[PDB]
């Protein structure tokens, strides 16, 4: 119980969740209003992706995806189905993100990107073509239009100087031209939430929400134009990028933050920012467990109070370890191997204890995240005149898709918080690639 008392600090009662939920809805409202959009922790960034303005140009598009620690480039074919347009990835390629490409400059960053876009073109005998380019850029961006927007700031660790504040599309072209080797036509730039939402739409027209729970955590949803005061017009609907990862950045979550959270935040590449996300995202989950394990050792409750060399090094406990630990069938073989690799020799009780630490940290991520989505869905519920609101949520991300029970816990908690709502969850198959392309196909009936 001494150990369970420490782990109990991660618990969240239903009331705590309803409180986080109400606060999220309140910050969402603040991010939308002209008078509070500037100081709002939840930016509610207009994406310019508007309510299905029929008219799609078919053909083959190129989709770029930057956000994860693995830059991807792919070709997707957009055609005309019954429901709407169909889409499919035909060719793809992944390029790891180099060191000097991160510490360097925004200039270099996109320089290397062009090198990858080219390589992809050569290796697929296609460098001799000019096609529409859909760019999935997973970061907070203030758009002026579907093909123009500036980077507010980096998240998830990226830190290329000379990026924040400039037209991201601009940087892309600026580098694509330092090549001549090829020429693309950037028709649209979207956030990964938006790409996932769009791709699921054609599968289920009721999907009006996109959510990511992977390295980072965020969501987007369809808003009524009259509520998007940062964009002239009251007619139609536009998708908004909440960037709820920064929820709590103005102290909204102060009463829930634990010592491990303050520690993770203080050593992060962005101290004081993305606090809500630091409670959920796979970029921080393993690190949280590591800190919890370290306190347990200093309390002399784990590993005989003797921490390994590796255990004391940041990022050693990878988020994938958390997921594997929770997949252990009960024979503790999985847990032992993982801890043995980190230079430890755990007992049966040490293993069970690491298991509990993981479940506490991941279970809190699931519930904390559920409050956010519940806030989004209930906010939308106010503008939905009907007994039972049926809505679909498009989801992607390693934490949500691969963690043994995150998904399950998350679903049950979200439903508990959304009375009068019938929520359907769908996972995207190449949500980003196909999403970016599908949006380029519509916006391309204006730029092409
Ligand atoms: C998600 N949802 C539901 C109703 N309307 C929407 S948004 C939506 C938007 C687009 C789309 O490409 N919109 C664009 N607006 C401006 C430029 S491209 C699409 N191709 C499909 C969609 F479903
Ligand atoms: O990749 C998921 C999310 O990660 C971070 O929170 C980014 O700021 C956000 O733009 C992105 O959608
Ligand atoms: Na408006």
């Amino acid at each position: 119980t001494l150990v369970e008392q420490i782990l109990a600090e991660f618990q969240l009662q239903e009331e705590d969740l309803k409180k986080v939920m109400r606060r999220m809805q309140k910050e969402m409202d603040r991010g939308l209003r002209l008078e509070t959009h500037e100081e709002a922790s939840v930016k509610m960034l207009p994406t310019y992706v508007r309510s299905t303005p029929e008219g799609s140009e078919v053909g083959d598009f190129l989709s770029l995806d930057l956000g994860g620690t693995n830059f991807r480039v792919m070709l997707v074919k957009v055609g005309e189905g019954e429901e709407g347009q169909w889409s499919v990835k035909t060719k793809h390629q992944m390029y790891s993100i180099p060191e000097d490409a991160m510490t360097g400059t925004a200039e270099m960053l996109f320089d290397y990107i062009s090198e990858c876009i080219s390589d992809f073109l050569d290796k697929h005998q296609m460098k001799h073509k000019k096609l529409p380019l859909g760019f999935t850029f997973s970061f907070p961006v203030r758009h002026e239009d579907i093909d123009k927007g500036i980077l507010l700031n980096w998240t998830k660790g990226f830190k290329a100087s000379g990026a924040e504040g400039n037209n991201v599309v601009g940087l892309l072209r600026d580098a694509i031209k330092r090549r001549g080797d090829f020429e693309m036509d950037v028709v649209a730039m979207v956030n990964d939430t938006v790409a996932t939402m769009i791709s699921c739409y054609y599968e289920d027209h009721q999907c009006e929400v996109g959510m990511i729970v992977g390295t980072g955590c965020n969501a987007c949803y369809m808003e009524e134009m009259q509520n998007v005061e940062l964009v002239e017009g009251d007619e139609g609907r536009m998708c908004v990028n909440t960037e709820w990862g920064a929820f709590g950045d103005s102290g909204e979550l102060d009463e829930f933050l634990l010592e491990y959270d303050r520690l993770v935040d203080e050593s992060s590449a962005n101290p004081g920012q993305q606090l809500y996300e630091k409670l959920i995202g796979g970029k921080y989950m393993g690190e949280l467990v590591r800190l919890v394990l370290l306190r347990l050792v200093d309390e002399n409750l784990l590993f005989h109070g003797e921490a390994s060399e590796q255990l004391r090094t940041r990022g050693a406990f990878e988020t994938r370890f958390v997921s594997q630990v929770e997949s252990d069938t009960g024979d503790r073989k999985q847990i032992y191997n993982i801890l043995s690799t980190l230079g430890l020799r755990p007992s049966t009780t040490d293993c069970d204890i690491v298991r509990r630490a993981c479940e506490s940290v991941s279970t809190r991520a699931a519930h904390m995240c559920s409050a956010g989505l519940a806030g989004v869905i209930n906010r939308m519920r106010e503008s939905r005149s009907e007994d039972v609101m049926r809505i679909t949520v498009g989801v992607d991300g390693s934490v949500y898709k691969l963690h043994p029970s995150f998904k399950e816990r998350f679903h049950a908690s979200v439903r508990r918080l959304t009375p009068s709502c019938e929520i359907t969850f769908i996972e995207s198959e190449e949500g980003s690639g196909r999403g970016a392309a599908l949006v380029s196909a519509v916006a391309c009936k204006k730029a092409c």
